[PDB]
């Protein structure tokens, strides 16, 4: 038997995507709500990294497929395309792409499936949190890297040092996205109490490294006179 049941407002996953009803069973095989909603909040930490937009698509067509009896299952180019950016987010994670999604289970071509017709934060190594710095290498780091932010990470609201290209908006949630996927990192960076930081990173093509981080401590001079020369210095 298959039925048609409303998405509860308890299915992060999906309950904001434009239908309202689902199929039982779904995609995964998932046969009853008690099992749908907890299986569809594992993803919850994932979907907020931003790895592809096409990643919470992708998995609400399976976790919460359309009321018909026909599955319309995603394209194996679709799978192939939000694995391809989201399982290194996974991984960094310390999980894997799981084999109930391995791509060889969804169709080829574009017949009868779901298809297609802002810089990425990567997992990467920690960067050191430097805190006997002078002035004149954290200017050298303004110099290199093409931004630069002072944030208070819990993460409040961001002043830009070396702004470039970069929405405030953006740039708050590029930060906030690599403190999710970089999870060993922010452990270390969050230890509360509350503290203050100096960011520099480089936004290449077309992903966001960081790669300076500086501590900015109660009575700190050094990022202080940096922050205040950056304006008049001379690379």
């Amino acid at each position: 038997s298959t039925k048609c049941v409303t998405i509860p407002t308890e299915m992060a996953m999906c309950n904001d995507v434009g239908y309202s009803e689902m199929r039982l069973p779904n995609l995964m095989g998932h046969t009853n709500m008690a099992e749908v909603v907890p299986k569809s909040a594992e993803w919850q930490n994932l979907l907020q990294t931003g790895c592809h937009p096409y990643a919470r698509t992708f998995l609400c067509s399976l976790f919460a497929p359309v009321c018909l009896d026909t599955f319309i299952q995603p394209c194996r180019s679709m799978c192939v395309a939000v694995r391809d950016s989201c399982a290194p987010v996974l991984a960094c994670h310390g999980h894997s792409w799981p084999e109930s999604l391995d791509c060889d289970r969804f169709p080829a071509g574009e017949d009868m499936c779901l298809d297609t017709l802002l810089p990425k934060p990567s997992c990467q190594g920690c960067p050191l949190i430097e805190e006997f710095f002078s002035h004149k290498t954290v200017l050298e780091a303004f110099c290199d890297n093409n931004f630069a932010v002072k944030v208070k990470l819990a993460e409040g609201p961001v002043e830009f040092i070396k702004q470039g290209l970069l929405l405030p908006y953006d740039t708050r949630t590029m930060i906030e996205q690599w403190l999710l996927i970089n999870e060993n990192c922010a452990q270390k960076l969050i230890r509360t109490r509350p503290t203050v930081y100096v960011i520099a990173g480089d936004i290449h093509h077309g992903k966001v490294k960081v790669n300076r981080i500086f501590h900015w401590q109660k009575k700190d001079s050094q990022l202080t006179l940096a922050t205040r020369r950056w304006r008049h210095h001379k690379c």
